């Protein structure tokens, strides 16, 4: 599946490390060494996941041009997507769904992209997920949509846009 572990060397360790830090270069050399992409931490984060995270738009794109898994899950069930919409990060959510997100993925609680970035208040995240066929039906654990986040945070600009886009 989308699950990896099972080993953990510190080859993977200092990829995970120079992704979440943004080193381009590093990042560069430790895939030419023989770096896994696709190697996970205690968590279950992937390379992605924390560039995604940190909001490193040139090591995403370097990763899943090397076969990075675009809809990893960690642990608890949180793809790159949704770190991408919950940290606010615009041009990385694009460019994962331009390489086949789950735009609909959803994590332990049932949350969706869609579910983070309604609850942050990322306007212009919600209405690009939604180009993209976010389910605005879809509930979390507490039987919420996207649509009801916005209506309970008096967010009534969110709220026209869940509707109408």
């Amino acid at each position: 599946s989308h699950h990896h572990h099972h080993h953990g060397s510190d080859l993977g360790k200092k990829l995970l490390e120079a992704a979440r830090a943004g080193q381009d270069d590093e990042v560069r050399i430790l895939m030419a060494n023989g770096a896994d992409v696709n190697a996970v931490d205690e968590y279950g984060s992937t390379p992605l996941h924390l560039a995604a995270l940190a909001g490193h738009l040139e090591i995403v794109e370097v990763l899943l041009k090397n076969g990075a898994d675009v809809n990893a899950y960690d642990t608890r069930g949180l793809t790159p997507l949704h770190l991408a919409a919950l940290y606010g990060h615009l041009e990385i959510v694009e460019v994962l769904l331009k390489y086949g997100a789950d735009v609909n993925a959803n994590d332990i609680d049932g949350y969706t992209p869609l579910h983070l970035a309604a609850n942050l208040g990322h306007l212009e995240i919600v209405e690009v997920l939604l180009k993209h066929g976010a389910d605005v039906n879809a509930q979390d654990k507490f039987g919420k949509t996207a649509f009801d986040i916005s209506i309970d945070n008096g967010n009534e600009d969110l709220a026209e846009i869940l509707q109408k886009l």
